[PDB]
């Protein structure tokens, strides 16, 4: 039915459900087997991952390079300060080079068009290691966290406050495609993408979920079953530092959110967490999957780089989403 | 008896002569069986270890880099610029995300507490790379040198000549537990911290051997079996550079220092070396042992890594200490 | 007849045609196995690479790590910021340190004598990543993907037209033990290091091969199978770009330039490619053999690795020459 081998991974918007499930099978798959029952499944071996970093990485960057080389392969870390892009080569010619050494690319990067640049000049996978606009990889180790914690995902309400930033587009690329609804609060001026929103409105209407944007955090948090937030100054935007602090008063999650949301609710932060987004006594709750949600990375960027790389079936029986 | 699995290495005075003897036997084991059998020994295969670094490093970086991976692991070497702590997040943070996506954890900081920190937050090994107070691998390295070049440790008086600094510190804390004797000199203003020196104390009298303290190079020089400096300004140090070479004189390591040493002296100096600690003549010296000494930080840190990762027992007979 | 294990490897200018071709033999072997047998050959396991950089590198950098980790290896990369090199210790220390904790050091340098100083106080071998002076890795490269495109290489003509640098150089130390010409046009007053010169005038008298220097781009072309460029501007040359930038008109490699070339002409550039030396016409001719030659940068960094270290023997049978 799915597959995926040798397709790019730029954004969950170019795949299905159905592909994002499969994706999330073989992360529990790959945890079941190592995590679990200790096997060494050298999956990669032979292989080679080349990682271009243009911004810090504490999360991807281990999940990454622990993964590729767990299931047996060489990751290599790339940073502009030590290769020539920018600098003294061009993007194109990076691509081609990158396509002869290595077997795929994990890019974390700035623009998005940098991303499809990669992808249409190389002929080896490139995944999305976090761009401005997208971060698709964070968005499954989070839908991960939740099948765990609830043991399904569909008719879940995920309620988003904070900026209408690149985990926010991910979720809206994908969270009604599992049969999840979205309620998202942003300050005004500080909204998601209309590009974005406009697909994510059709996926709602599609698979018959709520979609609903407001500037109310309250009204965002409403009958949610996860609590969702993240930096208001995203990498690359601290020159807006005083105009974000000043437009996001009043966004920040604390116990009088949770009141609001399901009795179910829980908690999910992509990391790294300030203290302006969400207060301690949510952040370090019983009903934060916070740091589950951080390990989840490592299981979910080595299926994604499974099943890109390889033709590895799942052994695990598919989970209930 | 010794257990040691599980453990964090954030000093030598947490250990036991036991305990560190048996690291030392480890070291001997699996130098023997990989250096001198040609064995490949897959003990750390499937784990990984995040290396965090605040400061320079050639021989903690690459012992620990090729001797996590010499025995089947995957090193991640993470510093400042790359990743997000102390800029974007907290320690604490750090050290449980660290804790979900590594087996173990090195790092080489300023401060101790740091280190602490990190050991009471994630729940994997925390390993010592260097602080501002401690450097125990290294005297593991040290002690492994001894007792190839003496046969035995038992009685040896080391003689440290330089500043009251974390390798003196580390020898102060693990020296009195072999029976061997410590003579120090350090300039009026450097010496050793006094809480060191008051645990030293009692270890020389728990273990009947002697520790003295002056400021006299040849009081400490005299008949010491191992000579031993270190640079007169530690990294971190650099604005003290002028005050410290006017406070330094006369400090330096030279042949009338070993004049007055034990007949069968030998020289040892942690690197990286400058021309004011130690001459020439003593350095290149046949009975200086520093390039030994520098290769088995390697065998060292791979059994400090065994020994807090793995059940592994050595196969050597013990080494007589 | 060949015996290169334990060699260093800084200038094929040390190296007889038998010694290249064996090289060529062995990277061709490796090439075939694992890139089309698809076999997993871990003649590097249990072994460990310092690479020390001290200039940016995209090729050599990749193909060397995923090389050296392909075969079994581990690649560990150090630079300036990192390491104590220059900083707080001398070359000589860390050549000694180096010797104990790896196998072999690939180290890319501004001095040539630098990678000297390594090979002689190191016991371990030591090869050139690119230096001031020569190149020689990256011809290897070259010459194999020139020989995978016309089945042999006796007898071709090299058309250099460029700056008198490492690669120039590194041609110049070659070509003749390959029974092929060089006609090498440069800018006046920026010709190859007259000692090269010498050395290859004596080369090329010893094989029987021509050697021509030149300033006229269209001479060094005339009746060339090869057509080889490369920046203008080196690294470490930046401060030079205004004069070079004037002296340098009229040497950029277009189609005017192959339509003097022997009909079956093909083009190279080591590469980063800047607009200056070529333009895109002829860069991405099917004539231009750019991305081969990049790729061939790791099968042909795998086979100096091997026959430097190991005693193994290639399967396959020896290339045409
Ligand atoms: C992982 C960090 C995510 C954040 N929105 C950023 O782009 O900085
Ligand atoms: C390994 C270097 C040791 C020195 N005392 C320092 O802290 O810089
Ligand atoms: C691989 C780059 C070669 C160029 N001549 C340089 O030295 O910068």
């Amino acid at each position: 039915k799915v597959q995926l081998k040798g397709r790019d991974l730029l954004t969950l918007k170019n795949f299905t459900g159905e592909e994002i499930k499969y994706m999330l099978w073989l992360s529990a798959d790959l945890k079941f087997r190592i995590k679990q029952k200790g096997e060494y499944l050298p999956l990669l071996q032979g292989k080679s991952l080349g990682m271009i970093f243009e911004k810090r990485s504490t999360r991807t960057r281990l999940s990454t390079e622990t993964g590729f080389a767990l299931l047996g392969g060489h990751p290599c870390f790339l940073t502009t300060q030590d290769i020539h892009l920018g600098v003294n080569e061009s993007l194109t010619d990076t691509a081609r080079v990158l396509s002869s050494m290595a077997d795929a690319v994990l890019a974390r990067v700035y623009k998005q068009s940098d991303l499809d640049t990669l992808a249409k000049e190389a002929s080896i996978p490139i995944i999305n290691g976090l761009s401005d606009l997208y971060h698709p990889i964070q968005i499954l180790a989070d839908y991960l966290t939740l099948q765990e914690h609830y043991s399904s995902l569909k008719g879940l309400t995920l309620s988003w406050i904070g900026d209408g930033n690149n985990i926010l587009h991910s979720i809206m690329m994908s969270a009604a495609k599992f049969g999840m609804h979205l309620q998202a609060a942003t300050p005004k001026g500080y909204e998601p993408d209309a590009s974005v929103t406009k697909l994510a409105e059709q996926y709602a209407k599609e698979n018959g979920t709520k979609l609903l944007l407001t500037n109310d955090p309250l009204e965002a948090a409403h009958g949610g079953n996860v609590l969702i937030t993240d930096t208001w100054i995203s990498m690359g935007r601290e020159e807006e530092k005083k105009k974000r602090l000043q437009a996001f008063q009043g966004y920040q999650v604390t116990m009088k959110t949770a009141k609001v949301a399901a009795s179910d609710w829980t908690f999910l932060h992509c990391l790294p967490r300030k203290p302006e987004e969400v207060d301690d006594e949510v952040f370090y709750s019983p009903r934060s999957l916070v740091f589950p949600e951080a390990e989840n990375r490592k299981w979910t960027i080595m299926a994604v780089m499974v099943s890109l790389l390889t033709d590895y079936s799942p052994q695990l029986q598919k989970p209930k989403f």
